[PDB]
């Protein structure tokens, strides 16, 4: 299928396993040396990526105008490899999407690609006690080691998975203005 091809290509070319003191997360490269990770991974001055130690030159915890976490953190990595530039597939605004998939590659969930269905703008939810903004929501019983997983389909990369409650998943919205 062409969604499985676009999404598996994304995972293979741009995604990596990030290990912190808080566990294993999927890391999505966006462009150049800039990658996205969930803020609650609590990345330090260096991060373990695919088993190797990598210096973080700069990190930005992304936030709305009212200082509330999006749960997206940008990492600028000290690496020679340039990520394939996927900004053209990132939406400009929050929005409902049909036939979306969740994909990650992590020790609990190797090369996972799961149909999540319809994704909708949902706003602010408190995740583990912390207010989180610009969430998209899907009716799929996600599991915790899936954080950082990409929410996408052919040509559309719209969120990273950042939380769930056994019934529903929450994705932090990927907005092109984060990466300009």
């Amino acid at each position: 299928g062409p969604e499985h091809e676009f999404v598996r290509a994304l995972i293979k070319r741009n995604c990596h396993v990030i290990t912190t003191s808080k566990g294993e997360f999927n890391m999505l490269g966006i462009h150049d040396n800039c990658a996205v990770v969930p803020t609650h991974a609590e990345c330090g001055d260096s991060v373990t990526i695919d088993g190797r130690e990598v210096r973080v030159l700069k990190q930005c915890i992304l936030t709305d105008t009212n200082d509330t976490d999006t749960e997206i953190t940008l990492l600028w990595l000290d690496q020679n490899e340039k990520f394939r530039d996927i900004r053209r597939f990132i939406p400009e605004h929050q929005r409902e999407w049909s036939n979306m998939h969740l994909a990650t590659n992590v020790t609990k969930f190797p090369m996972l690609d799961v149909e999540v269905g319809t994704v909708i703008p949902y706003g602010e939810v408190n995740l583990s006690g912390n207010p989180t903004c610009r969430l998209l929501k899907y009716n799929y019983p996600t599991k915790p080691g899936q954080c950082g997983g990409v929410i996408a389909n052919t040509g559309n990369i719209v969120a990273i998975h950042v939380g769930g409650n056994g019934r529903v998943g929450y994705g932090a919205a990927l907005l092109r203005k984060y990466f300009a």
